[PDB]
This record gives structure tokens, sequence and C-alpha cells, in this order.
């Protein structure tokens, strides 16, 4: 038990930077899209799920599992 | 109480991460522009904005509180 | 002492977000080099070099730097 608000402020900034991401995510594949058809980066689309799936998890365990 | 340089080296990365994500929105905006006018992403200009915005200034509620 | 899986899911997140990050730089990088030579960005490139760079040795220094 030490210090709790820094570490809500801070978590709710890793939040919004993930929403952040997701924008430029999406903005980036529209760009792609333009040229014709995004199939050949189904592992870059893939590996994107991978992490941000990671992190959603990993803030939504830290959300509810700190209430001391 | 309890751990204070782990969570300056951390909030540290955030404020450096939001630079950098800021720069890829400027990269991606640009890259936009090239078409022709970027009048159809207001949305997605303002809801960077929204975000950014808020993360700036949680990050300054941080660094500001939490000298103990 | 005070709370430490928090900060260990917070860096987690971080880290995990790096790579987020590196991959829509690298989506970002590709498209540019799309019309001819990414050259113009030489200020560019080494601005994200610079933080990420910067993000990494700020995350090794915090994980290596916390065993109590």
């Amino acid at each position: 038990s030490g210090i709790v608000q820094q570490q809500n402020n801070l978590l709710r900034a890793i939040e919004a930077q993930q929403h952040l991401l997701q924008l430029t995510v999406w903005g980036i594949k529209q760009l792609q899209a333009r040229s014709g058809g995004r199939g050949g980066w189904m592992e870059w689309d893939r590996e994107i799920n991978n992490y941000t799936s990671l992190i959603h998890s990993l803030i939504e365990e830290s959300q509810n599992q700190q209430e001391k």
C-alpha cells in the first residue's frame, strides 16, 4: 500500500493512449486500402490485434485488481 | 508511500510515448493531405485532440501531484 | 514498498504499446517510401529513434531496478 492516485492517473493515460493508437492504425489501414486490398498485411494486422488484445486484458486485470 | 522511481520511470515513458504518437499522427496526416484536403477527418482530428489533451493533463496532474 | 503487480501490469502494457507503435511507424514509413525515397524525413526518423531509444532504456532500468 502506497500511492494509488498516481497509479490510476498513469493507467488512465495508457488507456487513452490505447485509443489514440487504434485511431492511428485505422488511419494507416485506410491509406493502405487506397492502393488495392490489404491482403499482404495479415501478419501486420494479426500482430496489431495480438498486442492490443494483450494490452486491453492487461488494463482490465489492473483495474479490477488493486482494490485494497 | 512506496516505490517512486519506478513510477517516475514509467511516467517518463508515457510522456516520451506521447511524443512518439504525435509524430506518427503528423506522418499520417501529411500522407492524407497528399490526396486533397483532410476535411473528411475532422472527427478523426477532434478525436485525436480529445485524447491527447486528456493525456497531457493526466500527465501534468501526475507530476505536480505526488511530492510527499 | 506497496503495490507491485499493478506496477508490473502497467509496465507490461507500456512495453506492448511500444511494440504496437513500432509497427505503426513501419506501416507509415513504407507508405511514404511508395512515393520515392524517404530522404526528407531524416529528422522525423531521428526523432523516432531518439524517443524509442529513451523508452526502451527507461523500461529496462525499470525492470532490473525494483527487486525489493
